[PDB]
C-alpha cells in the first residue's frame, strides 16, 4: 500500500502489525475497542507499523510502563507520531526530559495543581449546574457542542483569563494537532498558537494577572527570570491540555451512561460510588496516545530498538490490558484495583488530572440528579475519531423532561 513505509533493515518481518493511530481499521466498533486489537491472541509486546511513517508501538501495560520510566532511552524530545510533527513539537515541559523538565515542570504545576483546582470548585459547580439546568426542560443536547466543549474550556479560558470568544479558533488549533483533518501541519497550528499567545504575554509581562497566563509569564524557573520564548512554549501546551483533553472523556463517559441505565441507576441509587466510577471510567475510556524516541540503539523486551527510532507508549491501553485488568472491557463502579495510566506515567504524570477530576465528578453528580433517565437519540450512529487524543464526533441526547428534576 503507498500508506505503508517500507520497512526498515532492522526491524523484524514478524513484528510488523500495521496500525493506523489516526484511522485504526476497527473503529467503528468503538476507538478503545479498535486499540484493542493491538492486545488480541496472536500480537506481540511490541510491534512495528509501517503506517504514519513507521514506528514502534508497546502494546500492553508493563512496556508501557517500562519504557516511561526510562527517559534516558525513551526520549521525550519527539514525542509525537508522525515524526515531522514530533519535531516541531517543542511545548514545555512535555518535550524535556530529566532533569532539565523540573524546573518547568514545577512552575507548570503552580498554574494548574490542585490548590488552583480548590480555588476554581465552586465555579466549576455553578458552570455544571447553570449548562445542565438550561438543557434540561428541552428534552435533548447535542452533548459534544453543548456541555463536553463548554464546560471544560469555559473554566480553562477562566484560569487563564481568556476570552470565550476566542475559543472556536484556539479549539480548531488545538483539534489539527492531535486528530489533523488535513487542513494544516502539526507546525503550523502549533505556529498559530504561539502567535496567538505572544501579544497576550507580552501584555501580561507589563501589567500582570492572576491569571494562568500572567502566572507563567513573570514566573521563575528555579529562582531565575521565564523567558518570553518559555513561557509562550509553556502556556500552548496549557492551551491544548485545556482544550481536548476533559472534553473528549465526557463524551465517552455519557455516550457510555446513555446506554447502560443498569449503571446510571446505580449511580443514582448510591451517589458516593461516584468518584471511584469516574476512575473507571477513565481506565475503561481512556484516550490518549504519545510516545517518545530511542536515544540510542537499545535491546527492550527481546527486540533491537535504534537511534531515532520512534515508539508510541498508549497510555490508553495499559488499562485496556486483560494483564493489568480481568475483563478490562466491562464496566465495572466496584472494580477492586482500578489499574490503569490514562494520565500518563513517569515523570511526566498529567498536571492538570486533579481538574480533570472534578470536571468529571462534578458532571457525574450535577448530570445524574438533574437529569437521571437519558439516551443516545434514535437511531444514531455514534462515531469517533482516533488521533493522539481520541474522541467523539457527535453525541445526540434525548429524554423526556418529564423525567428530569431542577435541584
Ligand atoms: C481527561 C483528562 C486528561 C488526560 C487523560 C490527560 C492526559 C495526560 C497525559 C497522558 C500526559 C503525559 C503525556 C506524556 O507523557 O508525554 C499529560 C501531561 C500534562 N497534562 Fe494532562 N490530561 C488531562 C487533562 C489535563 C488538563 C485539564 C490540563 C490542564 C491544562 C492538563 C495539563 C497537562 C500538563 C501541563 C501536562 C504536561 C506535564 C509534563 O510534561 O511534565 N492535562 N496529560
Ligand atoms: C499528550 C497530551 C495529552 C499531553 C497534554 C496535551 C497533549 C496532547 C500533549 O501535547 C502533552
Ligand atoms: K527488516
Ligand atoms: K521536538
Amino acid at each position: 500500500n503507498a500508506n505503508l513505509a517500507p520497512l526498515p533493515p532492522h526491524v523484524p518481518e514478524h513484528l510488523v502489525f500495521d496500525f493506523d493511530m489516526y484511522n485504526p481499521s476497527n473503529l467503528s466498533a468503538g476507538v478503545q475497542e479498535a486499540w484493542a486489537v493491538l492486545q488480541e491472541s496472536n500480537v506481540p509486546d511490541l510491534v512495528w507499523t509501517r503506517c504514519n511513517g513507521g514506528h514502534w508501538i508497546a502494546t500492553r501495560g508493563q512496556l508501557i510502563r517500562e519504557a516511561y520510566e526510562d527517559y534516558r532511552h525513551f526520549s521525550s524530545e519527539c514525542p509525537f507520531i508522525p515524526r515531522e510533527a514530533g519535531e516541531a513539537y517543542d511545548f514545555i515541559p512535555t518535550s524535556m526530559d530529566p532533569p532539565e523538565q523540573r524546573q518547568f515542570r514545577a512552575l507548570a504545576n503552580q498554574v494548574v495543581g490542585m490548590p488552583v483546582v480548590d480555588k476554581l470548585e465552586n465555579r466549576i459547580q455553578e458552570l455544571a449546574c447553570s449548562l445542565i439546568e438550561s438543557l434540561r426542560p428541552q428534552g435533548q443536547c447535542n452533548f459534544t457542542e453543548d456541555y463536553a466543549e463548554p464546560f471544560p474550556i469555559r473554566i480553562f479560558m477562566l484560569l487563564a483569563g481568556l476570552p470565550e470568544e476566542d475559543i472556536p479558533h484556539l479549539k480548531y488549533l488545538t483539534d489539527q494537532m492531535t486528530r489533523p483533518d488535513g487542513s494544516m501541519t502539526f507546525a503550523e497550528a502549533k505556529e498559530a498558537l504561539y502567535d496567538y499567545l505572544i501579544p497576550i504575554i507580552e501584555q501580561r509581562r507589563q501589567k500582570p494577572g492572576t491569571d494562568a497566563i500572567s502566572i507563567v509569564a513573570n514566573g521563575q524557573v528555579n529562582g531565575r527570570p521565564i523567558t518570553s520564548d518559555e513561557a509562550k512554549r509553556m502556556c500552548g501546551l496549557l492551551l491544548v491540555g485545556g482544550l481536548d483533553t476533559v472534553v473528549n472523556f465526557l463524551s465517552f463517559s455519557m455516550e457510555f451512561l446513555a446506554k447502560s441505565p443498569e449503571h446510571r441507576q446505580e449511580l443514582i441509587e448510591r451517589p458516593e460510588r461516584i468518584p471511584a466510577a469516574c476512575e473507571e471510567l477513565l481506565r475503561r475510556f481512556s484516550l490518549v496516545a504519545d510516545g517518545r524516541i530511542l536515544t540510542s540503539d537499545y535491546e527492550f523486551h527481546g527486540v533491537q530498538l535504534k537511534k531515532g527510532d520512534q515508539i508510541l507508549l498508549p497510555q490508553m491501553l495499559s488499562g485496556l490490558d486483560e494483564r493489568e485488568n480481568a475483563a478490562p472491557m466491562h464496566v465495572d463502579f466496584s472494580r477492586q484495583k482500578v489499574s490503569h495510566t490514562t494520565f500518563g506515567h513517569g515523570s511526566h504524570l498529567c498536571l492538570g488530572q486533579h481538574l480533570a477530576r472534578r470536571e468529571i465528578i462534578v458532571t457525574l453528580k450535577e448530570w445524574l440528579t438533574r437529569i437521571p433517565d437519558f439516551s443516545i437519540a434514535p437511531g444514531a450512529q455514534i462515531q469517533h475519531k482516533s488521533g493522539i487524543v481520541s474522541g467523539v464526533q457527535a453525541l445526540p441526547l434525548v429524554w423526556d423532561p418529564a423525567t428530569t428534576k431542577a435541584v
